[PDB]
């Protein structure tokens, strides 16, 4: 795993997430703000290698708030453990939304490295939905209240010639986004549903249109790990004499952000049709990009045909 990704990959504990838009403001906003001004600052959109310098930027100029791993965590099953170790997934101490943060700008950073140097496969329009999901995170968090500004986001090049073991590097690389995004739009549907059950209507539709920004970045997400799967699976055609070594798959009951996730969206259902019943718009796009999400797992997890 070391050698197709920067590990530690390091996350912080998605059951400490906040659930309210103000304990969210005041425990991310400001370093948020900090990551969307390093990633929009002159010369960051021109190109995807300016992008990328200007992503490796913004992290170093950050201030250092993990305090190491979690180590012993009694919530935390072995196979939860084996989930996030076959990826190279290290539970990091600190305040949870910040190391979403950093995580976010890592996990950036990964997926730039590799289509700076090779490229991408994917149509123009889900690279742009894929990587725009970062930006829809950290612009959001930097402002809990508001919907997020899309940005542009420069082109990747046609995908060059395959270098040995790329697309397990894409297929890792792309797990680290899953948990980013998935930890993301788990925030976004607990500050929905806090801020409906509230009656705060305004709160609801931001978090609602973070929750569906974040969403369609999935979509793309998945399609970037699909590519990468195919990939994979025909450089596996080739019969090897030592014991044949599949790659990493998340386990679904095992893996805690995703879990974390599914378990918001299921109580959101009452908020998703009071925003309607008010005249929102985002609950019918947010379905459609629900359901296109879920017809992207055909591809990338193994218990989807
Ligand atoms: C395989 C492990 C994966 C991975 C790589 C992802 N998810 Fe997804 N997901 C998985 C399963 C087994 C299910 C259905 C569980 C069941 O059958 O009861 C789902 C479903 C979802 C849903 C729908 C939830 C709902 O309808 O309430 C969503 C929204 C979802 N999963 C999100 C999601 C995202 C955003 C992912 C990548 C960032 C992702 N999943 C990956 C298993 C898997």
């Amino acid at each position: 795993v070391a050698q197709v990704a920067t590990v530690p990959f390091r996350l912080g504990r998605p059951e400490e997430l906040p659930g309210t838009l103000d304990e969210l403001r005041a425990a991310v906003s400001a370093r948020a703000g900090e990551a969307v001004r390093g990633l929009n600052r002159p010369g960051a959109r021109t190109d995807l290698a300016a992008l990328l310098a200007a992503t490796e930027r913004t992290r170093a100029a950050l201030a250092p708030v993990g305090a190491g791993p979690v180590g012993d965590d009694p919530s935390e099953s072995e196979a939860n453990r084996d989930n996030d170790l076959a990826f190279g997934i290290v539970r990091t101490r600190g305040p949870v939304a910040e190391l979403l943060v950093d995580a976010a700008l890592a996990a950036l950073a990964g997926i730039l490295e590799v289509a700076v140097d090779r490229g991408s496969d994917l149509e123009d329009a889900a690279w742009q939905r894929f990587i725009g999901g970062f930006d829809a995170l950290l612009g959001w968090l930097a402002d809990p209240h508001s919907a997020p500004r899309p940005a542009t986001v420069p082109g990747a090049g046609p995908a060059g010639p395959p270098v040995h073991q790329d697309a397990l590097r894409r297929w890792v690389r792309g797990h680290h986004v899953f948990m980013v995004l998935a930890q993301g739009c788990a925030l976004a549907t607990a500050c929905l549903r806090d801020s409906a059950a509230r009656g705060d209507l305004p709160g609801a539709e931001a978090s609602a249109a973070a929750a569906e920004a974040l969403m369609r970045g999935c979509q793309g997400a998945l399609l970037y790990a699909g590519d990468a799967n195919r990939e994979q699976y025909n450089e596996q055609i080739r019969p090897t004499l030592m014991p044949p070594v599949a790659p990493p798959k998340m386990s679904g009951l095992h893996w805690r952000d995703h879990e974390v996730l599914i378990k918001e969206l299921a109580g959101s259902r009452d908020a998703w049709e009071w925003l309607s019943a008010q005249g929102s718009e985002r609950p019918a796009t947010f379905r459609a990009a629900l359901a296109e999400t879920y017809d992207s797992h055909i591809g990338v997890c193994g218990h989807f045909v």
